[PDB]
C-alpha cells in the first residue's frame, strides 16, 4: 500500500507514535517519506546482507526474521514479511522497540541525515488529525 501523507500521519498517531520517546509525529512521517516513500512494500538490501522492510525500513539484522541474515536476531518476534502489510501495526510496534534501544531516531540513518533538525512539522501540514 502506498499511503498518502496525511493518511500515514493519522495511522501513526492512532498507534501512539506521536511523541513516542519524545519524537513528534512529523519526525515519523519524515522518516517514512525518505525510508519507504510511504510504500509499505518497500524493501532494500544492505551491503551486510541484511534487508530493510516496510514503511519504516525495519532491518533484519536485529529486528525481524527473514531466514537469510546469518547471525541475526528477531527482537520484534515477527517475520520480516509482517512489515510489508497494508496495515502498519507491526511496523509501528517494532519501531517503538527500535527507537527505545538507546540512540533514539538516529537508528534510522535517513532520519539523521534528512529529517533531524529540519522543520519536521511541515510533514503534518494540512492534516486533519
Ligand atoms: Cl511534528
Ligand atoms: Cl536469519
Ligand atoms: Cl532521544
Ligand atoms: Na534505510
Ligand atoms: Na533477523
Amino acid at each position: 500500500k502506498v499511503f498518502g501523507r496525511c493518511e500515514l500521519a493519522a495511522a501513526m498517531k492512532r498507534h501512539g507514535l506521536d511523541n513516542y520517546r519524545g519524537y513528534s509525529l512529523g519526525n515519523w512521517v519524515c522518516a517514512a517519506k525518505f525510508e519507504s516513500n510511504f510504500n509499505t512494500q518497500a524493501t532494500n538490501r544492505n551491503t551486510d546482507g541484511s534487508t530493510d522492510y516496510g514503511i519504516l525500513q525495519i532491518n533484519s539484522r536485529w529486528w525481524c526474521n527473514d531466514g537469510r541474515t546469518p547471525g541475526s536476531r528477531n527482537l520484534c518476534n515477527i517475520p520480516c514479511s509482517a512489515l510489508l502489510s497494508s496495515d502498519i501495526t507491526a511496523s509501528v510496534n517494532c519501531a517503538k522497540k527500535i527507537v527505545s534501544d538507546g540512540n533514539g531516531m538516529n537508528a534510522w540513518v535517513a532520519w539523521r541525515n534528512r529529517c533531524k533538525g529540519t522543520d519536521v512539522q511541515a510533514w503534518i501540514r494540512g492534516c486533519r488529525l
